[PDB]
């Protein structure tokens, strides 16, 4: 067994809390084990066909050692930009921006604690926030079509650690992985993206297929967790 | 007769203090003043630029009623951010013996998850508890030059004149109509630390100041008790 | 009994106010608090971004005893700068009826030519005189909805506990020793705008606060007089 | 052949590799994928910014006039675009996968990829060209006797864009094809039959796993041509005067 | 003889290649010996804040210098040298163009140094003019010109200074660093001056020296103007509108 | 005819006020007509052979219409950097940095009011400040050479306005000059730089002769003004 007592194919405990804050149309605190990310979906009137932007960031204290605030430093880190763009791509893949009307949805993912898999947790939670924002826009009757979402989005890290394929890697496993990867998938039997291979690793087709098989199994578990959380009543006051 | 949320003029919104909200920081405190939520962390490092303490305040884009642009993306800190950041630094350093801490550095981070008025005062109140936990952590690791670095407790609350009445801890609703606004920082040893941030366009008589101070200082006593209650619990994590 | 510059605890440094120091701005005021020299200007423009006023404070690199780095060259505004800039803007707006001004904008610039303590209080005191000249200018150009946009006068002074004594208008040396010190922003009507904390962070008794306010408000009276004397002269324009 | 430039779906644009385009850097390669043009240089430095292993960094930029309509300089805006940082990081990650930094010794190689003309596939061209520049930088260091081992390079790196355009799977997409593709991505591979990365590009889309397999098939088939083009160019004499 | 193999009045081999890239209306790779600069002219309709306008920007690729230099976009700011040279280029090119005759169109000039071995800004100006000409040719063929001949003269520039007690033109990096005094001279094919600038660090000069420097510089520009005409005599290498 | 009643070859009234502020070693308020520039020279304990650096900036209200503060914009204008570099290069031409101590002299030129010829005023004033800074340093025994200054620096603007050559152009003339430039010279019969200004224009060789003749005549007057002001005692003293 792993360090956290998990089996190789097991996700960490996933906790999805809708309406963690009240101002955003969507506000979801998602936890993959000790990894905690607050994902919000803010709605505005007027695009700059609707639009969806995505921004990812980590609180200075989220990491084991405190990192400098990017605002203080005066610039975004490369990693930040990389992840933000991944999230933006991932979410747009399952939303019909024409059915959204000329609206703008700003996705914000702020990591409160980082113990590996922060970008995949962020994507998984961001989708729930997006669902709530859409529910909100629907109530306020601002959607060109009642169902802009064509599929659900989830994501999970996967890699070879200690000679074995494992899913949802915490910090310690990730730093030890001979090959690692982030998989974004839909509940409608399709892929959205495979992202961010670990530094210095090259993989064979067979290895890719096995990594995908693992990740897709785990994603199914994520879709269910999302469905369970979304089955509850909207945590706020509908327009 | 009563405020929009049913409160009396002297009553604080419900106060919730959760220590060990995250594991990595030596101190991690989620504090809530009603709907206002601020994550307050205290990170510990060795060396300095006596020890030092620095503080940074920030608001998540979605914390406000309408999303605000991320400062890192905009490429600069807003004036509000530097004002409040410096306030927190001054306030906290007021009750620490940096000479009795070692050549260590405590970085205070206050990140607003939801803004509903009084974020900077909640931030200060929560930051003190985080600091206290950072001091406990340092103590266990045998890093202190003196066993008791903290010389007093810090707390803070907003006060103002809304509807011609002197009220404490203003939400956004009240704070937007306040005839006069401000933030008071005080110690649990009867002393003051700072009075700050008068509402836009607001002026106030000397006599009004004294009533505002009376009220604020009353609420702070409630805050110090809440802090003590929270700090009574065991350290919420693994200790060196 | 006597301070380094031969002053009593309650005495202000010699105050000099020179209007029309430059000709381009509607208001151009060189104010001096002893050795502290601040050029305060008021620029008038078309419309807002009810009129609006903004304020910006900055120190010339050579103003400080040891040359400080130019902010433009550094690539960022210091926190102290934004903090003071905001205070100046708010203070002035507290004694203007923007409606009486009509859609219009007054840009306040306070640039320190020489810093010897109390640069921000000098900047506020001088800025008001520049603002008055800006109003005078706008009136002559017949761009004012109301002839009397100014509802009161604004001045400010530093005060603190130095060498165990309550003292007003602290120079650089006294400021660095100050056990406690602050900037009091007052109106000539009899109200307060702000009491800005400044140090690294300190605690003071409420009775001490009352003393500090008492002396500070007295010194401001002297400042309001200096403002009137200067403003009693003819507009150094450049009349429209 | 229903492609704007006359190509079949599986065909690469004409590839031109010119080594020693400039003479100051240890490696300097102008690479062309049809009308796309990228200058890929490799500058060598003594030491590293601590264990005993060298380092390789990568930066990618587009000249203002490279795009169809002039774009503003990032230096003038005072900010790096997310696109720039994204590509810069991928290039460095891709090249490091085939270089033994220990066997390299404590030397640092700086890869710079500047787009002179942009007509799609600029980051895949950048990667493909950067490897040749890297190889030349290694030849330089080898001759100067600054290597802990004579052969730090364990494989060759190339990349090509692939996607679904006009309902067909196509490789090496120009500007116009890329801007209308249902699905598109950049495949980075080695010449040892392994994958380095599959970089998603564009607005965002979903694709069946069977489609991915087809995309990889054609992309990897195109990379073989790229690997041969790199070989043929490197078979020429070193354009500079090895120490 | 110089370490170059050149005489004191000799320019390094000059190469001008029009249509190096296809996207810009004008695109010229110019080489003063080992110095290589890509000079582009991008046509835009309309005007900034405004007669038409011309802007100029100069930059060096990190590897252009002997030791790789930091990318300005990564630094987070332009260097003073960059803005100094960018402005010099803008003034120089606008001096020989009638922006009225150009209509309300904007020409953006970009000079990116691929390899630096002295005289990069002068090479940039010389190559930029050729690109400007091609841009004017483009606009004409499109018809978006108020007057068929907005160019009133040809612009060229060269470096010159006193090295080892002798006056020389087109200084490489080598001589550039040993120069008692050196500067950049921009001139027209009419024989008039456009600008003299960038005196070497810590150097002063008598008017008699300045006159010697200018005479030398003007001679060299004659050669440059010939090179420009030769290159511009070839057909437009792009695909006219 | 010229607006202010000046002939073509004469300067606006020049006023030089040393010790305008006390903190810096050299502090000079110089005025060319209505142009006012505060030129200071600050000393330091080292360098980056001594060193001299210069910075020029304009107060927002210095111009007819307020200009944006550069620190607020977040970047230096090209004009600012162009002039800063010119000023530092000019002053360095007449000082033996080796003769100077192992110290730096930071030159700051801040324009209080701009009515044309700010940069030539800045240079002309900056030298006087530099002089006082040298006086200060030698009086502190922190100089290696009793006389680091090998010459005096002064500058004036010259151009063609209304078809005729004129010296020291105010704003109204500068904004309509066909040809325009700034001449930096020494008091020892040499030149330092001829900085082109304006939008850009050509001028004949013989025109350059006329421009320099008139400009160099004006500079002599400036050299006089500098001498007279430096003839007065140093305000402050240092044993």
């Amino acid at each position: 067994k792993r360090e956290d007592g998990r089996l190789d194919h097991e996700l960490r405990p996933v906790i999805i809390t809708r309406g963690f804050t009240e101002n955003p149309a969507g506000s979801v605190l998602i936890e993959f084990g000790h990894t905690k990310v607050l994902c919000t979906a803010s709605v505005t009137e007027g695009v700059p066909l609707g639009w969806l932007t995505a921004e990812y960031a980590m609180l200075p204290s989220a990491t084991h050692s405190r990192s400098d605030r990017e605002s203080v430093r005066g610039r975004l880190s490369g990693r930040t930009q990389e992840i933000s763009r991944l999230i933006g791509r991932s979410l747009r893949a399952c939303i019909d921006l024409a059915a959204l009307g000329e609206n703008t949805i700003a996705i914000d993912c702020d990591v409160l604690q980082a113990d590996g898999g922060t970008r995949t947790a962020a994507i998984t939670g961001a989708y729930v926030a997006l669902a709530d924002a859409v529910t909100y826009l629907s109530a306020a009757g601002k959607l060109s079509d009642p169902r802009p979402l064509s599929c659900a989005i989830a994501a999970v890290s996967v890699g070879v650690v200690d000679g074995r394929i494992r899913v949802d890697l915490p910090y310690e496993e990730d730093s030890r992985a001979e090959v690692d990867m982030n998989v974004v998938a839909t509940d409608t039997g399709t892929l959205v993206e495979i992202q961010g291979t670990g530094e210095g690793a090259t993989f064979a087709r067979s290895t890719l297929d096995k990594l995908l098989d693992m990740a897709l199994g785990a994603c199914d578990t994520l879709f269910a967790a999302q469905r369970d959380a979304l089955a509850l009543p909207y945590p706020g006051v509908l327009p």
